[PDB]
């Protein structure tokens, strides 16, 4: 509710970017330095649109956890002029569920949008259009196409990235701090 909403708003300007790839429109969380995270499904190429600018991509590396499981997110590094404000400290050391979370969407079509998704609960194994992953979490909210990459936040942590849904529920890849270690 209110507390996750205001924390979510504090991330928006400095860290939550509108992007476009050949696959469509996505929300992108910048984490630190020139490092950001996107859904694998966005399939970033050699350039990517960020806000109004076509930006060269330094690399895109699929995020695979310490158990060898693809998390369906890719870590992208960018030929941006400025570094992102470092939000490492807001990514929890442990994958975290949360009550009354906020999902932040920021795309050209859904700009600066805060979605009260309610409680985010453990889900675990998830088969997303035939691609299996784990460590996912679920919220009973009817998320939509165009919300992938959306940032799931608690009172003061960034807990997940929206990756899929079935029309009545939504699912995020869980985040923990070690995923972003250099
Ligand atoms: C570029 C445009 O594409 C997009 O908009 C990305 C947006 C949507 C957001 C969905 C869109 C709808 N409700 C939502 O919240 N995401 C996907 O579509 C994903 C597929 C699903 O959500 C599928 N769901 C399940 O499999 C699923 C399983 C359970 C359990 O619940 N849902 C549905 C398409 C059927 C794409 C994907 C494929 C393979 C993966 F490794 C990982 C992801």
């Amino acid at each position: 509710m209110g507390p996750s909403l205001d924390f979510a708003l504090s991330l928006l300007r400095r860290n939550i970017r509108q992007v476009q790839t050949d696959q469509g429109h996505f929300t992108m969380l910048g984490i630190r330095d020139r490092l950001a995270v996107l859904p694998r499904h966005s399939q970033p190429g050699k350039t990517i649109w960020i806000e109004h600018k076509l930006v060269n991509v330094l690399d895109a590396v699929e995020l695979v956890d310490e158990q060898g499981v693809d998390l369906e997110l890719t870590l992208i590094t960018l030929d941006t002029n400025e570094k992102f404000r470092d939000i490492t400290k807001f990514i929890p050391e442990n994958i975290s569920t949360a009550s009354d979370a906020t999902l932040v969407i920021n795309t050209e079509h859904m700009p600066s949008m805060f979605v009260p998704v309610g409680d985010v609960v453990q889900y675990g194994f998830l088969n997303l259009s035939g691609k299996p992953t784990h460590r996912t979490m679920m919220y009973n909210f009817p998320t939509k196409a165009g919300q992938c990459g959306g940032v799931v936040t608690s009172v003061g942590k960034i807990i997940g990235i929206h990756i899929g849904g079935n029309g009545r529920q939504g699912f995020c890849a869980g985040l923990k701090r070690s995923y972003f270690a250099s």
